[PDB]
């Protein structure tokens, strides 16, 4: 079941309306640029010339496979013309292929071909050898859960680094693609900034931070929701998304008010708890004390949730900058309780 499209929709992603790339180029499917221009009108001309049809900006899945495909071949191309990379590509097998044209579509050709020590133990079929080797990579650092699932690929030969999620992981992507990707980025007349503009002119108010923060604390909240000495909570913010089938679906952001002024201004957050986590915090409470393996293993989930939820979120132009995701110890060094309305009423301070 799985190929090269399925293995780019899962680690750059699929669209199926236009959306804005890094930088602010109309842009479909699986990262392809359809205009540097800034008219949308521009951008729908050459997407109804590159699928045939008026589209209106809106494809479908195997027009976007099609599409896809096409940049596929044009990559492979680029490969086969590259000194650095043709002998490395011709050595290599049908899935380790893919591998490398995964890290062309990250990186480019030229950044690559960079690889040199790594793609010689590869031509050589030093499998294990060239993971390690590319584990020490910039790239790795940058962008580790793609780079393992690739490296994966590599070592192994077999397309398994894209098969079901560990929990942690499946967590962190059902809550980014089912939740987070459909409330937040610009759309027409919706996406939280969007709302949050609403919002503030609705009530005559300011957002300190515009942005959505989401916390990941340690541990479930002490009474199992946020709380803190300055927030007061207000309405919430709402989206709304209009599903395939034109089910009109609201999302709701809680809101805080800072009760506490900075320079004279009182200043609202849109927060909330990492759901899912919070949840697996609470399956995880057990009526007996807490064995060593069950505190290592809540902490392990904590951490890899985070590690896949920050790169979902910053490897997604539309929602790199919508979300502050706040990773924390529930307790400070001298064991007290941390007060998120304490720490907002500081940033506040700082930026202003």
């Amino acid at each position: 079941g799985m190929n090269i499209f399925e293995m780019l929709r899962i680690d750059q992603g699929l669209r199926l309306k236009i959306y804005k790339d890094t930088e602010g180029y109309y842009t479909i499917g699986i990262g392809h640029l359809l205009t540097k221009s800034p008219s949308l009108n521009a951008a729908k001309s050459e997407l109804d010339k590159a699928i045939g049809r008026n589209t209106n900006g809106v494809i479908t899945k195997d027009e976007a496979e099609k599409l896809f495909n096409q940049d596929v071949d044009a990559a492979v191309r680029g490969i086969l013309r590259n000194a650095k990379l043709k002998p490395v590509y011709d050595s290599l097998d049908a899935v380790r292929r893919a591998a490398l044209i995964n890290m062309v579509f990250q990186m480019g050709e030229t950044g690559v071909a960079g690889f040199t020590n790594s793609l010689r133990m590869l031509q050589q079929k030093r499998w294990d050898e060239a993971a390690v080797n590319l584990a020490k990579s910039r790239w790795y650092n940058q962008t580790p859960n793609r780079a393992k699932r690739v490296i994966t690929t590599f070592r192994t030969g077999t397309w398994d680094a894209y098969g079901s999620l560990d929990y942690a992981a499946g967590m962190a992507s059902n809550y980014f693609h089912g939740y987070l990707k459909l409330s937040l980025p610009e759309r027409k007349a919706d996406g939280l900034l969007h709302r949050m503009n609403v919002y503030e002119d609705k009530y005559n108010v300011t957002f300190g931070i515009k942005r959505l923060i989401i916390l990941i604390p340690d541990e479930m909240f002490i009474n199992g929701v946020i709380q803190s000495r300055i927030l007061e909570k207000a309405t919430p913010l709402e989206t709304q998304f209009i599903n395939r089938a034109g089910v009109n679906r609201p999302f709701k952001h809680a809101v805080y008010r800072l009760a506490e002024k900075v320079n004279g201004k009182t200043y609202y957050f849109a927060m909330e708890g990492a759901t899912p986590m919070l949840s697996f915090f609470e399956a995880m409470h057990s009526n007996f004390s807490a064995t060593w393996q069950m505190k290592e293993l809540k902490r392990e989930i904590w951490l890899k949730f985070y590690t896949h939820l920050n790169e979902l979120i910053k490897t997604w132009p539309e929602t790199r900058n919508l979300v502050e995701l706040i990773i924390y110890n529930s307790h400070d060094t001298k064991g007290d309780l941390v007060d998120v309305g304490e720490m907002l009423k500081s940033h506040m301070e700082l930026k202003t």
